[PDB]
């Protein structure tokens, strides 16, 4: 036993060799080792001991993916991977060039939000590759345990670290690349919030020395490359969000998935099913009928499985020999997906009195709606609202109810109607509190429309905020109302004034084929909605 | 097993050598280190005895770093730090003046608010830095549950102790300075209110004898230099609000911001990306076109951002060799950080009738907004809007009522208030305190309705209105003429009695700015409505 | 720890009319202090039925956490007592301290560790204390140094205090 006590401390020793530890460090497991050398074996304090160092040897301290990055060579890999993401990729452009610059590793902070199935975790997998570093995915979710991150005590009876220490050691470098997921739907309760423990992996000083209850010791976290994901900015905790570097991932329109998915999606499945393009083949117009009529989302989630349905389907049919090479087309498509299943979108394609056309934010991407209106038939009149309003809502819809009932006696007196009577107006879900009141103008033009007996002008979308004395004020989301509008089959669009600056630093195929309105007060967007 | 009890006894002692307990630990100590012996290592109690006595002696019981300290050195520690705060250098140096004369820690304890990214963090750093003294920070935002300060029992999966324990332990000293950030924020626990976790934290005499639910040994707790901070003064309960000598750290107006950029910011980006001080050369002109139009936070965190893409942007031009040289030009700028993103200062340029501006602070510090009124069509009635509070309401009240008689006074044969239902709209996000301060400027938007005509263009005012027409003192001057600079109002109307504070304003915030002192609303009428 | 002496404070916080409780949020706190409101507005419309203060008014209310379960009833009174004093908007005669559970139509009932509250008391040099009748036997039978120097009166109902705690 004696000299097995030796014999076990230089392994520890060859783990730790190319491994050059930091002095604190080299004196805790100095300290620890020279107590494991007289320690008896057969004791459970030895084992506890033991593993304690067995996972503070295995940290590669001081060892680096050294990143033989290349400009040029980077930016093509990102180019090979995905389609898009313009402004996404300049930014690790910057990031490359930050880290030759300096001519050693530096860890930063980016935070990916947007959509769901927009391929941020797919990028986040290129970008590990691009580097030549380490990748690892974690999420944290609605989890409410902080020992999640921190582990637990060493010395304590079963003891395991935290998911932090656990990557970093079958990863072998000082600075891998960790992507965190639903940092958004961070959950506090019972035990507390991550969002505590993160905010030590998230903060700059807090990651040169971080601590954990296994681990024990300040160690530097600085050189790690954080990637969060989330779907809605608003939610995430404020110290984190501000703190954190915000980069906004938008979804596709028509051409931008159809290039998706002749480029990379239908590749993809091939390589899943083992086919080959020399016994299954798709044109064009069968994807894009498969993305105009049999997907709804911004993102590309859907289409992935609708592709990977009819080359699956197609996979059987090659074995059997029913026909030996496959081509899918608009004539024969029917067998492999069904009739068409979203064959409308516009719920009502002409708009009748008293119905208007909404763009809302959510979660899951750019969404329209329609807000409509029904009659319930000196006295004063009254509102009633209804759907998934909060406090704001129903505050904000009195104000549009005011401005309203004001606007029309001020433009045509002799129009009692929307004041004398009571009105019910619904306004539909699935906007965010926060872009809640960007149908406020919407509206307005509702109850005016239902007024005058006027319906409203064809094809036209809208979103802005309207003050009690009439002037539109600016809203968020811009770049996903718009893609929404394009599949919503509009082709005018009425926006904030203020919102010109969005508008254009959109692409051109994007905005194309709507005509756009800015606006700053409502005496404009009447004469625009309706034009006689 | 063997020599494992012996040398874990051993090393224990060797931590008590330093870091002697109090003398009525000893027994504690012994107790715990006899039992250990009797305990087999096989046994789950070891492994959590072992635990409980080594963050026992890694406590540094009666013992401290030395302090080493002159108030005239902390004020070049301050002026290098940090440009600027001339009132809050000011306010600290006075509680170091006060602890130089005592040697000692004061009952009363420290705590800052003012809007996110002004430098309170910074400025705990900085005093640290001053006193040469070892800093430590924990955070008690958000937090609900008591247990989260006085940690958990040894019998707990993976036992925690006290976070206070935690700090005391790894400052390896008695007299540790820590920042207790995020006081405002506490949550009323359901299971007892964290009021009580703090006031012991904060009663010098209380910490004498702190107890944990993991130590279970009263921690001698003294001479620790507790900082807070805070955003509002509100949330922050009865008996901690005057439990806390509070200072108020104010905003920046663009030059002040701009001499922050030029001293540390520039070079804090600068040596964070290594980049060379010729290559990436950035002119004045630029920051203060990016503060006018790119910027609204009071704060410099959201500038800092902007700063670093700026420099960011510089840096892959220069690898690439897509540029040669970077020079930073208002021309060329939008290469770097893009359009600009607040072309618009304020709205309502040309201020309809019923439109009166309003002034307050809010967590974001300095705001503005606007008062907003309309009819809706023998009686007549008032419906209010905004997320408004009760206190809020009984402001308008009176605020409606004052309204009717002084209308009156000046003209009898108007019967506007009388017999006209009104809508009234008040925006939200002010602090409730500081809520009725638009009191008065509801009272003009009111009025201004009556006649139809707009109020003097480009007029502000705030303050709280009596019932006698009085116009009563409000607190946090700096911060809402602050933002009437920002705004470019040229004539600010304040209450009387806060002449004191804008004569204790430094002079670029009193710039250009017309400002007269009122008692009575009769004045305020005199400037707004003359014809 | 020992015997402690206790504020009761009581605030105006601005139909309708309600108490809000602070402190220990322990439910005997709260039933306790419910009857002591009840009584105190009972105890007011038949005295000044002309006042309606209570009556048309929140009121917040504040404890210290030195209780025993026991003591939640013990500290009765003087909740009335607050509150007849937030109503008629006098203080007390001065340098008076009380202890004692109070029925609902207002009698006097037994406290626990008269003993250790008197030691309190005089430490805190009160003139004066009132107890309930039923504790009369626990104090005589005290050391000797606590008794020399303390007014002391015996009641059955809270109409006696009343009277003792306001002259007019
Ligand atoms: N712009 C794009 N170019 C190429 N493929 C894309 C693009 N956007 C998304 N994808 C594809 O979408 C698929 C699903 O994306 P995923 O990463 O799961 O979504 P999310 O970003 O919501 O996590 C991926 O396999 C990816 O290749
Ligand atoms: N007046 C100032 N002069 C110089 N730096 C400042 C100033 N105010 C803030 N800072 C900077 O603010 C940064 C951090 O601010 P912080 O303390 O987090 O602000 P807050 O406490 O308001 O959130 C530091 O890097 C510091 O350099």
């Amino acid at each position: 036993e004696k000299d097995d006590k030796d014999a076990i401390e230089e392994k520890f020793r060859e783990r730790l060799k190319e491994l050059v530890v930091p002095k604190h460090v080299m004196d805790v497991v100095d300290e620890e080792l020279s107590k494991l050398g007289l320690l008896d074996n057969h004791s459970s304090e030895f084992n506890v001991t033991r593993n304690y160092l067995d996972w503070l040897t295995s940290i590669p301290w001081g060892k680096y993916s050294n990143e033989n990055l290349d400009l040029a060579r980077a930016q093509a890999v990102l180019e090979e991977d995905h389609y898009g993401m313009e402004d996404v990729k300049k930014r690790i452009l910057e990031f490359i060039a930050v880290s030759q610059l300096r001519g050693s590793t530096q860890g930063k902070i980016l935070c990916f939000y947007g959509p769901p199935g927009v391929g941020k975790t797919s990028i986040a997998r290129s970008i590990a590759r691009a580097l030549n570093r380490e990748y690892f995915r974690f999420s944290v979710g609605g989890m409410t345990d902080v020992a999640e991150i921190k582990g637990h005590r060493w010395t304590y009876v079963g003891a395991m670290p935290g998911k932090i220490i656990q990557c970093l050691k079958k990863t072998k470098t000082e600075n891998p690349l960790i992507l965190i997921d639903e940092v958004d739907m961070i959950g506090r309760g019972y035990q507390g919030d991550p969002s505590s423990a993160l905010l030590e992996l998230l903060d700059p000083e807090q990651n040169a020395n971080f601590l954990d209850h296994y681990l024990d010791v300040p160690v530097d976290l600085s050189k790690v490359l954080f990637i969060c994901t989330a779907n809605v900015t608003d939610t995430i905790p404020e110290p984190l969000r501000d703190r954190m570097e915000m980069i906004n991932v938008s979804g596709y329109v028509a051409q931008e998935k159809l290039a998706i998915a002749e480029r990379y999606l239908v590749p993809q499945a091939r390589a899943l099913c083992g086919l080959d393009e020399s016994k299954a083949k798709l044109s064009s117009d069968v994807l894009t009928l498969l993305i105009k009529q049999y997907c709804r989302e911004s993102g590309v989630r859907n289409l992935q499985k609708q592709v990977e349905k009819v080359l699956r389907k197609s996979a059987y049919k090659i074995v059997s020999g029913e026909a030996e090479s496959v081509e899918v087309t608009p004539e024969n498509l029917q067998d492999f997906v069904g009739k068409p299943v979203f064959t409308v979108e516009r719920m009502y394609d002409v708009t009748p009195p008293g119905v208007v056309m909404g763009l809302a934010w959510t979660a899951m991407g750019g969404s329209t709606l329609f807000v409509e209106t029904s009659l319930r038939r000196d006295k004063d009149g009254s509102l009633e609202v209804t759907g998934q309003l909060g406090e704001v809502m129903k505050e904000s819809a009195r104000i549009a109810y005011t401005f309203a009932r004001a606007f029309l006696m001020q433009h045509a007196p002799a129009n009692d109607y929307l004041v004398t009577s009571h009105i019910h107006l619904h306004v539909p879900e699935g906007a965010t509190p926060k872009d809640g009141p960007s149908a406020g103008c919407t509206i307005v033009t509702a109850l005016l429309s239902l007024a005058m007996g006027r319906p409203v002008r064809q094809n036209l979308a809208m979103t802005g905020e309207v003050s009690l004395t009439g002037k539109i004020l600016p809203v968020g989301g811009i770049k996903e109302k718009t893609i929404a509008a394009k599949r919503a089959g509009v082709t005018c669009i009425v926006l904030p004034a203020e919102n010109k600056k969005d508008f254009y630093d959109l692409a051109a195929f994007i905005t194309e084929g709507l005509e756009v309105h800015f606006v700053e007060h409502y005496r404009e967007i009447f004469d625009i909605a309706f034009p006689d």
